[PDB]
């Protein structure tokens, strides 16, 4: 594993964070590759991409994703002003992260319909400190662990529905986990 933090590896921004519970390892590989292995983890997120992201990036990802419990595989990032945490979820484990959330529409992109949702985090950690902020979600109906994500299709559909993004901060393909087990190996470009 590498040390939790952010930086660059083989030309790609990376971010790896965990809550200190133990049970997760994250490694950076050649090019846009990263691997995650976890066993009765706490909360964590890791992956590779860009800092800053853009609003019309076509993100390619490929590999394997084998969750056992609560985990997502997504294009994951933030904006500033407004502060927004967003996810274009390509696959997940035992929990669909939109369960119970307000549905804000649908968008068809890259071979599947996605359902759109907005949720709110109240006094939670963020890229600027403890804050209350919205989260935007596109959840893919047809799960997969390789493909291409035309981020503009999502960001434009979100904007259409009143889900506005500010200036982009980082933008990665990430494995999220919350007290679960699994393995993943993903290459980004």
């Amino acid at each position: 594993t590498i040390q939790p933090g952010t930086g660059y590896n083989n030309g790609y921004f990376y971010s790896y964070w965990n809550d200190g519970h133990g049970g997760v390892t994250y490694t950076n590989g050649p090019g846009g590759q990263f691997s995650v292995n976890w066993s009765n983890s706490g909360e964590f997120v890791g992956g590779k991409g860009w800092q800053p992201g853009t609003k019309n990036k076509v993100i390619n990802f490929s590999g394997s994703y084998n969750p056992n419990g609560n985990s997502y595989l997504s294009v994951y990032g933030w904006s500033r002003n407004p502060l927004i945490e967003y996810y274009i979820v390509e696959n997940f484990g035992t929990y669909n992260p939109s369960t119970g959330a307000t549905k804000l529409g649908e968008v068809t992109s890259d071979g599947s319909v996605y359902d759109i949702y907005r949720t709110q985090r109240v006094n939670q950690p963020s890229i600027i400190g403890t804050a209350t902020f919205y989260q935007y979600w596109s959840v893919r109906r047809n799960h997969r662990s390789s493909g291409s994500v035309n981020t503009a299709n999502h960001f434009n559909a979100w904007a259409q529905q009143g889900l506005t993004l500010g200036t982009m901060d980082y933008q990665i393909v990430a494995v999220n986990g919350y007290f679960s087990s699994g393995s993943a190996s993903i290459t980004v470009s």
